[PDB]
C-alpha cells in the first residue's frame, strides 16, 4: 500500500558488504539489517547508491531484494532501487522487485544518459503502474534535476508515494506545500526538513552506523544539540563520494568486512585515525556493532575489480 | 597501435538504429558507416553516449563492435565504448571488445556512482593495459570533472592514446600545451579547437548528420563562414540531451526507422519542421541520404520500453 | 529443514502460464499454486522439466522462486529447480534460490553434455552443501542413469532430502530398503511405487490437472480401481513429451492462456476432442477450474519464439 | 554461401581452453586454430560439444565466434554453434552469430527438455532463414533421434547446408542416396561414411589431436590401416563422455592448461599414462604442439565451479 510508505521516518539506504572475493556477505547483511530494526528504522533501500546497485548484476540485486523480503518483510519495508538510465531495465527489474515481493521501488531520473522533460514522463510513466514508487532527484549525481513540473506531472498517478529529494531544503518545502510526501536525502539537512520543511523523514546514510541517534533525531522533536553532535560524523562521511566513508567506517566497526568492489577505495589512514576521534567524540554504544573500532592498515583492505 | 589514433581527426559517434520491436537495424546501421566512410570519417565510436551504448545489453554492444570490424575494420578504425560506473564491467567489456579485434576502447569516468581520485586512477589502471584508450570527459553528464592531474598520472601509460574532452577549448589547451593529445566533443567548439587549442580533430555527434562539411572544417584551415554555416545545425542538435535531436533528425532525412529506446524521445512537431528549414539552407546534398527530407508526424514515431 | 522435504507426499511439478507476449503470466500462476494448495499439495517445483525451466532466463525462474516463496512459502514447500548441465550455474542458481528462502532444490544430473561418474559426484557436492536436496534420475531425457552408487555416495550429506525417480518401481525398491527416500516421477506408476514399493510420494504431472484424485491415490490406501480411471487421462498427458499435453490440457480448461514457448507446440485438433471425453469420463468437477472445457481451435494458440 | 559450407571435408570441432581462474585462454586458443589452419582443416565449430558451449555464458560465447572470425576467417570457415534446448536463445544468439560474420550455424535438436516432430520443424524453421545451416543429430546426448521425414521436410530450405550425423553409416547412406550432405560426427565411423557411405566429410572431435592425420584420412582415398592406427586414440577419447579425454589429452600435449570447468573432470592416472604410449605408438609428431608429452599428476589438474 501507498499510504504505508507514506508514513515512514526512518529509511536506511544500507549498505551492501561483500566477501573477500567480491561476492555478497549475506551474514554481514542480516546482522546490518537486524541491528537497523532494533534500533527502529522503517524502511531498508536494498542496493541504492549507498548500496552501490551500480555495481551489482541483476541476479545479485534481485535476489538481495528478495532475500530482505524473505527475511524481513515482516518487521521492516523493503524499498528495491530498481531505477535505471535504461528504460527497459527500470521495466523489468521493478516488476520482478514486485512479482518477488518488494513493498516499494526506488527510481532515479535516467542519469549520464539524460533525456527530456518529455522523456523522463514517458520514462516514469512506464513504472508508475507497478506500484508505490519514490521518484528519487540527486543532481549532483545525475546531471539533471527534476524539475517540480514534472514531479507534478507524475503525481497524478496514485502509485506515487513520494521523492528522495536531495537539492535541498527550498525544494523540499516546494514540494511539502503541495500535497507531496518527502523525504531528505542529506543526511546534514533532514532535521530541518522534517521540522521545518514539512519532509516525511529522511532516507538516511548516516543511519547506516548511528541508527539509535537518527532516530532520535526525527520522532521526538526539534534538538540543535543532538544534530550539531552527530555533524561532525556526516562531514566526514561525505568528503570524498558516498559510500567511500560509509564502506570505510563500517570496516573500522569490524561490522562489514574490509572489502571494496571498485572503483571505489577506501579513505587513507589519517582520515581513519580521524573516524575514531569521531567515534570517540560521540560514544562507541550508538554506533552498530560491539567490537572496539580499530584503525586498520593499508593492507587490511580487499579491492574487487574482476567479480 | 596507439599512434594509428592519435594522428585521427575525423571521427563519428556513430548512431545506433532500431527496427520496430527495438532490435539493432544492422541493415540501416551498415549504411550509415558506408557514408561516414565515402565522406572521409576516418574513425567510429560504437555504442557511445550518441549510439546509446547506455541502453544496450552486452551482448548486443559486443555484436555491434565486431559486427562493425569484421564489415568495416579495414576501412575506418574502430573504438568501442566499453566503458562504465562499475569497474567489473569496464574491464570485461574492454578485454571482450578487444578480443573480437576493436581497435581502440573509449573509457568515461564512473558516472551517478561517483568514486574519490583515488578510485579514479584505479579505474583506469584497471583498463589502461588492455589496449589503446580514449579518456572521455564530460563533466556535465557524469557530475565528475576529471582534473588534468589525474590524466597526467595516467598517462604513464603508453596505451593512453589521448583525450575526448568536453569542458571547453581552454581545457583542451591545457592538455595541448603540456604533450596529450586531445579530441573536442564539442561541434560547436572543434573548429577552433582544431585550429587555435592545439586540437588533434573531434568525436563527433553533427557528423552523423554532414560527414562531408565536418571534413571540410577539421582538414583545410580555418574557415569562419563554414563553421558559422554547421551552428544552426549544431544548436539544433543540443537543444535537448545528445542523441535526441540526432535520432529525430536521422528519422527525418529517411537513413534510420523512427523508432526510439526509451528514456529517449523525439524532438516535437516544430523542432522538426525546423530542421527541414535547416536542412534547405545547408542544401540536402550535404546531408546523409537520397530521400527528400520529411517533418515525420507524431504517430510515425515508436517509442519501445520492452525490449 | 531436511526431515520436512522427506516427509513430503504430494508435490506438484507446476506448470508456468504465458502472457500473449510469452511473459510469466503470474495471475494465472497463483491460481495455480492456490489450487494445488486447495486439494491438498504438500510442495511445488518451480521451473522443473513440467514448468519449462528449459526456456527461463535466470532472472525469470528465480523472480518466479522468489515470488512462490513470498506469496505461498508459508502454506506450500517451495522446491527450486536450480539445476544445470554446467555446475558454475547449478551453484550460482542454488544459492540465489536458497537466498531468497526457496525449502529445498531439485537437481538433474549434467544432460547433453554428459560427464564421468567422478564429475558427478564433484558436480552434486558442488551444491549439496547449499540446502535440502532432491536428486533428479531421468536417463530417457539425460542420456545418463544416475548409479545408486553415486546416489549413495552423495548420501554421505546430511543435505540430501532424496531421489526423484524416473526409471521405474524396481529401481525404486532398490532405495527405499535401503533407507534413501525416493519420490516417483511417473504418474503412471507412482500408485504402486508409494504402497507397495516404499516410495514417500510423487512429484507429479498429473497433479497439476486433478490434484484432488492424486492425492486420493496416495493418501487413502491401495485403490486399484482409482488406479485404472486415471490411466487415460495419464496415457494421453504423455503421447508427446510432457509438457506439451499438459500445456494444451490446461489451455483446453481455461485455467492458462493458449500460449506456448517454443520449441513446444500444442497437440492436434483431434487429440484435444479426445482429452474432451478423458475429461467426460472422468468428471469435469474432478479438474482444476470451474470453467467448460472447449477443444479450441488451431488459431488460438500462441506460439512465441522471440520473449 | 551454402556451398561454401557444402564442400568442407575436414571440420574441427574446436576445444576450449581456459586460464587458471576459468575465463577463456585466448592465447592457447589461437595457437589451436593455427594448428588445425597448417594441418589443413578447412572449418571449425566454435563452441560445440567439444568446445563445451554448453559451460558458456553467451558473451563469451559470441565473443570467441567474433573472435575466430576477426582472426582466423580468411583461412577457414568459422561455424557457431548457436543451437539450444530453447527457441529463444537459438534464434538470438544465431542471428547475434551471424552479425558478428560466422559462415555457418551449427543446430541440435531440443535436448533434455524434448519437443514433438512439429514441435523440432516450428523450431527449426525459425533459424533457417538467417544463414547456412548445419543441422546437428545425437540422441545418445538428446534422448531424441531426429527422424529422416523431419530432415526431408527442414530441407525444403536453401539455407540447410547439410546433417551432422552421429546415429551411424546407414542413417547417413539414407540422407546422401537422397541428395542431402553429410558430416559424420563419429571418428570411428568417418573413413568409411566417407569412402562406402558418401558422406561430405567429417565434423571431428580426433582432428584436436592429429589434425594431419585426420585430413589423410578424408583427401587421399580408401586406407583401412591409416584407419584402423587411430582407432585406439578415438577409443581412448570416447571411454568417458567427450571432451573429458581430449581436454585431458590437449593439457598432456602442453597446448593447453590444466583447466577443467565443472562438471568435466580429467580422466584419472592410469588413462594419463595409457595416453602417453597411444602417442608413442602413433608418434608424437602428428600430434599438435612441440614439447614432450606429460602424464602429469592429480595435483596439476585446476578444476573451477565459480567463474
Ligand atoms: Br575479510
Ligand atoms: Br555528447
Ligand atoms: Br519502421
Ligand atoms: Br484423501
Ligand atoms: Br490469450
Ligand atoms: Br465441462
Ligand atoms: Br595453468
Ligand atoms: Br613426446
Ligand atoms: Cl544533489
Ligand atoms: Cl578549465
Ligand atoms: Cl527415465
Ligand atoms: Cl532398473
Ligand atoms: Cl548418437
Amino acid at each position: 500500500s501507498v499510504d504505508d510508505i507514506k508514513s515512514l521516518r526512518l529509511i536506511t539506504a544500507i549498505k551492501t558488504p561483500y566477501l573477500p572475493d567480491g561476492r555478497f556477505d549475506l551474514e554481514a547483511y542480516d546482522a546490518l539489517v537486524n541491528m537497523q530494526i532494533v534500533d527502529g528504522a522503517e524502511g531498508v533501500i536494498v542496493g541504492g547508491t549507498t548500496g552501490e546497485g551500480q555495481l551489482m548484476s541483476w541476479d545479485e540485486h534481485i535476489m538481495l531484494i528478495g532475500h530482505t523480503v524473505n527475511c524481513f518483510g515482516g518487521s521492516i519495508k523493503v524499498i528495491g532501487n530498481t531505477g535505471s538510465n535504461s528504460t527497459r531495465e527500470a521495466i523489468h527489474a521493478t516488476e520482478q522487485g514486485f512479482a518477488v515481493g518488494m513493498h516499494a521501488a526506488l527510481h532515479i531520473n535516467p542519469y549520464y544518459g539524460k533525456t527530456s522533460l518529455e522523456g523522463l514522463v514517458s520514462h516514469f510513466e512506464s513504472v508508475l503502474p507497478m506500484g508505490p514508487t519514490v521518484i528519487y532527484n540527486v543532481p549532483s549525481r545525475t546531471g539533471q534535476d527534476i524539475p517540480p513540473g514534472v514531479i507534478h506531472t507524475v503525481a497524478q498517478s496514485a502509485n506515487l508515494a513520494g521523492v528522495k529529494e536531495c537539492v535541498g531544503n527550498d525544494r523540499i518545502k516546494q514540494y511539502t506545500d503541495n500535497r507531496i510526501v518527502v523525504w531528505s536525502g542529506n543526511d546534514d539537512q533532514c532535521h530541518d526538513a522534517k521540522w521545518d520543511y514539512g519532509a516525511t523523514g529522511v532516507i538516511s546514510v548516516t543511519s547506516n552506523l548511528i541508527p539509535g541517534l537518527m532516530r532520535q533525531l526525527l520522532f521526538k522533536g526539534k534538538n540543535p544539540s543532538l544534530n550539531a553532535k552527530i555533524m561532525p560524523l556526516v562531514n566526514w562521511l561525505f568528503e570524498e563520494p558516498n559510500p567511500i566513508g560509509l564502506n570505510t567506517a563500517l570496516a573500522q566497526l569490524g561490522v562489514v568486512r574490509p572489502v571494496f568492489r571498485l572503483p571505489y577505495v577506501p579513505l587513507p589512514l589519517a582520515k581513519r585515525v580521524e573516524f575514531v576521534n569521531i567515534v570517540k567524540e560521540i560514544g562507541r554504544e550508538n554506533f552498530v556493532g560491539e567490537k572496539d573500532v580499530k584503525v586498520l592498515d593499508d593492507d587490511d583492505f580487499i579491492l574487487v575489480g574482476r567479480y
